C-alpha cells in the first residue's frame, strides 16, 4: 500500500508570526476519513490539536483544542486532496513536530484519540523563537 | 502527559551489514504493552516487522513479520524499560524510517496492525546502500 498522508512545509518562524501546514490524502482517504492535527512538545506526548469533517469539499465542520482556538484553523481543497492548518499568532509555546493523521471510524470534526489514527503524515517541525 | 517511548539509532549503512534499534518507554507503558517496531518504505505505508511481550518470570514471546525472518532480533529489559531490534544482513530492500510502537490491548506477540498502535515513537531513517 501506497502512503496516504504526505505533509509539507515547516521551520523557525518569530513569536507573533504565522505559518500554514499542508497535507495531501489519497483520494480514497480525503473522502472516507477525518483528517486532523496533532503536534508533539519537546518531551511531551503528541496532543490533538484541530480536525476536519470527513469529504470536506463546499461545507465541513472544523473542531479545535482550547491551546489553539481562534489562532489556528483548519481546512481543505478537495480538488488537491489537501487538508491545511493555518496557525496565527504563533507563540513560543507552540514549538511542536507537528503530525497530520486521519481515521476513517470518524465522520465528523471532533477530538481525535492518536490511538484511533489510522494512517499519519511524516512529523515536521515548526519552531517558535522567542 | 510526558513522551511515552523515545527511541535511539539509525542511520546509514553497507549492505550485509548490522544496526541496532533502541527504544525507550515509560515504567506504566512498558509494563501494560507489548511493543513493537514498524518500518515505512519510501512512499509506502509502515508495514509491521517484529513484536515482543512479557510472559511469566524473565520469558518473552517474540514474533516477526515474514519478510524479517531469522536476520532480526527483537528483546526487552525490563531493568530499563527498553525495547531492541538488532538488525542483520541489511538489504537496500530495508532503507525505511523505522517506528517503534506499544500496544495496550494486545497481551502476546502477533501481527500487529497499525490501527492498533497506542503510541509511537519518533520515526527513525535506515538506509542501506548496495
Amino acid at each position: 500500500m501506497e502512503v496516504q498522508l504526505v505533509e509539507s512545509g515547516g521551520g523557525l518562524v518569530q513569536a507573533g508570526d504565522s505559518l500554514r501546514l499542508s497535507c495531501t490524502a489519497s483520494g480514497r482517504t480525503f473522502s472516507r476519513a477525518v483528517m486532523g492535527w496533532f503536534r508533539q512538545a519537546p518531551g511531551k506526548e503528541r496532543e490533538f490539536v484541530a480536525a476536519i469533517s470527513a469529504a470536506p469539499g463546499t461545507a465541513y465542520y472544523a473542531f479545535y483544542a482550547d491551546s489553539v482556538r481562534g489562532r489556528f484553523s483548519i481546512s481543505a481543497d478537495s480538488a488537491k486532496n489537501t487538508v491545511y492548518l493555518q496557525m496565527n499568532s504563533l507563540k513560543p509555546e507552540d514549538t511542536a513536530v507537528y503530525y497530520c493523521a486521519a481515521d476513517l471510524k470518524m465522520q465528523v470534526a471532533a477530538y481525535m484519540n492518536q490511538r484511533s489514527v489510522d494512517y499519519w503524515g511524516q512529523g515536521t517541525q515548526v519552531t517558535v523563537s522567542s
